[PDB]
């Protein structure tokens, strides 16, 4: 339990945990655990990566959707993540779907949610991440940073103008923001990664993030999902290289269901993330680094539960990755894991370190 034995978690605690308490109540008892620092690796130099005008101390993010209102931000940097995405957070509070709302397929080591951005609102979250501002401007200095995920809420009538609100009250607390518009369970929402409609609401996104003072400006990067046909990705790699966009986070939960999931709930709606996730991800990320030439920074997202996961998605074009559902499964000990087999990997593959692997399968 202190020790944070990667065994223990995996054999006995999650499982049990996982026995006592539904998927949603696990999710929020983790959340309050973590907020509060009863948690159970230093990292090399090797880890360390260079993007988005900032210093990320190890490539191993905590995905969005675990810390939806940022009350755990700190509690996951001592977890060992090298930088947290909060969010989604929409612009006024909302409930999300009626309950329940998130199943567990253990035999596939996989999640299915379907949330419908639950979320406290910007003004919320905005006020717990101003209680906090300075202690991360440190951390973000000491190469821990802080990314913030915007949604749209559930009535909202003008997309772009919910995405815009999210950029003024949370761009100046964050070091990049992301623009989802990749979540599965909000109707309509994912037909604002189509061409057209992209470019408007980045154009207006990104006109308001450079309103912002300097200090207080952060990356914009948008998350697409796994799901997207090639017209829809090559659409996307123009509009982001036409207008500049400073990252892909690639990518968000998929809305299919691939032969041989075993979970008794596999066709439950909502998006599945895990281990069934990892490669249809893995491979969007390839096709995006090869679309945008290798110019715009990937964050790598799906399936990651082990060094080699990271791995793949990092030579195949990602220069930081994200995790959420293998903690469901492993707990704590995971992120440890990841990183020094990741250091492990990087060593045996000759490369001197994180930043030389990303996108190294496309030079081969
Ligand atoms: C319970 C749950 C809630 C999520 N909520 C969000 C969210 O609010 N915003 C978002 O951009 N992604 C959300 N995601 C997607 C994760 O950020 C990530 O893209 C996806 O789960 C793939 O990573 P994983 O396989 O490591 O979980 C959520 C995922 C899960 C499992
Ligand atoms: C949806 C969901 O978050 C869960 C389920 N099911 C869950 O177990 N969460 C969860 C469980 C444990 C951890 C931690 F590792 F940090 F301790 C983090 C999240
Ligand atoms: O709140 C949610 O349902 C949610 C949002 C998102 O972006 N991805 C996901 O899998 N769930």
């Amino acid at each position: 339990m202190a020790t944070g034995d990667e065994r223990f978690y995996a054999e006995h605690l999650m499982p049990t945990l996982q026995g006592l308490l539904d998927p949603e109540s696990a999710h929020r008892l983790a959340v309050r655990f973590t907020s509060l620092g009863l948690l159970p690796f230093q990292d090399s130099d090797m880890l360390e990566v260079r993007v988005l005008g900032h210093k990320f101390r190890n490539p191993v993010g905590i995905a969005a959707g675990f810390d939806k209102h940022g009350e755990a931000v700190d509690g996951l940097y001592k977890m060992g993540f090298g930088f947290v995405e909060i969010g989604s957070v929409t612009p006024k509070p909302q409930e999300g779907n009626p309950r329940p709302r998130v199943f567990r397929l253990p035999e596939d080591q996989a999640v299915i949610n379907r949330y419908g951005f639950n979320s406290h609102g910007l003004s919320v979250v905005e006020h717990r991440l101003r209680a906090r501002q300075q202690k991360q401007a440190k951390l973000t200095e000491d190469g821990l940073p802080l990314g913030v995920n915007l949604g749209k809420n559930k009535t909202s009538v003008d997309a772009a103008e919910d995405y815009a609100e999210g950029v003024r009250v949370l761009g100046p607390l964050a070091d990049y923001l992301v623009v989802n518009v990749s979540s599965p369970n909000t109707a309509g929402l994912r037909s604002l990664q189509g061409k057209a409609e992209l470019r408007r609401l980045l154009t207006k996104v990104l006109q308001e993030r450079d309103g912002l003072r300097r200090v207080h400006r952060p990356a914009v990067l948008v998350k697409i999902a796994p799901d997207l046909t090639s017209q829809d990705k090559e659409d996307i790699a123009s509009v982001v290289k036409e207008l500049g966009i400073d990252g892909l986070i690639v990518t968000n939960t998929t809305v299919s269901r691939p032969a041989g999931l075993q979970g008794a709930l596999r066709s439950e709606t909502g998006g599945l993330s895990g281990k069934p996730l990892r490669d249809l991800s893995t491979q969007t990320i390839r096709e995006m680094y090869a679309l945008t030439q290798g110019r715009v920074p990937i964050i790598g997202v799906g399936g990651v539960s082990s060094g080699q996961d990271a791995l793949e998605k990092i030579r195949a074009g990602a220069s930081l990755v994200q995790l959420y559902t293998a903690l469901t499964f492993w707990g704590p000990p995971v992120v440890g894991k990841v990183k020094r087999e990741l250091e492990a990997l990087l060593k045996e593959q000759g490369f001197g370190g994180v930043t030389d692997a990303i996108g190294a399968d496309h030079r081969r």
